[PDB]
């Protein structure tokens, strides 16, 4: 287990991630890297609880002085973000596939207590079998822990992904938070586009989206069955939001396409 470091994978904010190929038998890892001079405790602790095959697997850490580095599952297939042709996103069938998996993964965070906090197709990786994976638990936390729910107060995310409850509201449930991400996924892989800057009332795109002006790009380029879907998850309040349990029943989500 002495990796030598090849490639630079990205840096999110925290640390810049390497490909770690292994001298003697080749396994090719991630390893993030994080100078703790020039929050991190806990995605160590949160990467420890995780095991889904939607979730980057954690393998361990060794601190070895100011560095802290996390030893992560390897995606070959790189981020969802490159599957997106910008203006035009990528075929339903794919589209689908993806958000199965995303749906996988995040019925399976949400149900142990974990919200993930930057859904976004940067942080979500593809391996080999082209199979997505939920990657960089920096922004992760407990919501519900001894089966009593916390509400979230502190506002973080990628403002394009983020829920309006977040920019509106003190306080907010986790769940809902990561469903909006989850259906903005959706809106970049279909068309190929972000749908506005953020979700605030000031905001022109999302004013339009709130008044069904759904002959707007990036909606126009969207089939009404995943359109159907979409406006399901992009309400407003998030108690009239739909839940993963039933986004497993809208039509689109049983819809026949992949091979
Ligand atoms: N686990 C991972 N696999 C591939 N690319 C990555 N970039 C960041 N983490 C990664």
């Amino acid at each position: 287990e002495d990796w030598d470091l090849v490639q630079t994978l990205g840096e999110g904010a925290y640390g810049e991630v390497q490909l770690a190929v292994n001298r003697v038998t080749e396994e090719a890892v991630a390893v993030k890297i994080v100078d703790m001079k020039r929050n991190i405790k806990k995605e160590i602790c949160i990467n420890k609880m995780l095991n889904h095959e939607n979730v980057v697997k954690f393998y361990g850490h060794r601190r070895e002085g100011n560095i802290q580095y996390l030893f992560l599952e390897y995606c070959s297939g790189g981020e969802l973000f490159d599957r997106i042709e910008p203006d035009i996103g990528m075929p339903e069938p794919d589209a689908q596939r993806f958000f199965h998996q995303l749906m996988a993964g995040v019925v399976y965070l949400h149900g142990i207590g974990i919200t993930h906090r930057d859904i976004k197709p940067e942080n979500l990786l593809l391996d080999e079998r082209d199979n997505l994976k939920i990657s960089d638990f920096g922004l992760a936390t407990v919501f519900r822990y001894n089966n009593r729910e916390r509400l979230l107060n502190k506002m973080c995310g990628t403002l394009p992904y983020v829920a309006p409850e977040l920019l509106k509201r003190r306080e907010f449930h986790a769940e809902p938070v990561d469903v909006w991400s989850c259906g903005i996924v959706l809106t970049a892989m279909l068309a190929g586009e972000l749908p506005w800057d953020q979700p605030s009332d000031s905001c022109q795109e999302y004013s339009d989206w709130k008044e069904k002006k759904t002959y707007l790009n990036p909606w126009k380029k969207i089939d009404s069955a995943p359109l159907a879907l979409l406006h399901k998850i992009l309400v407003e309040n998030p108690s009239a939001r739909i839940t993963i349990p039933d986004i497993k029943k809208d039509r689109w989500y049983n819809k026949p396409l992949k091979k």
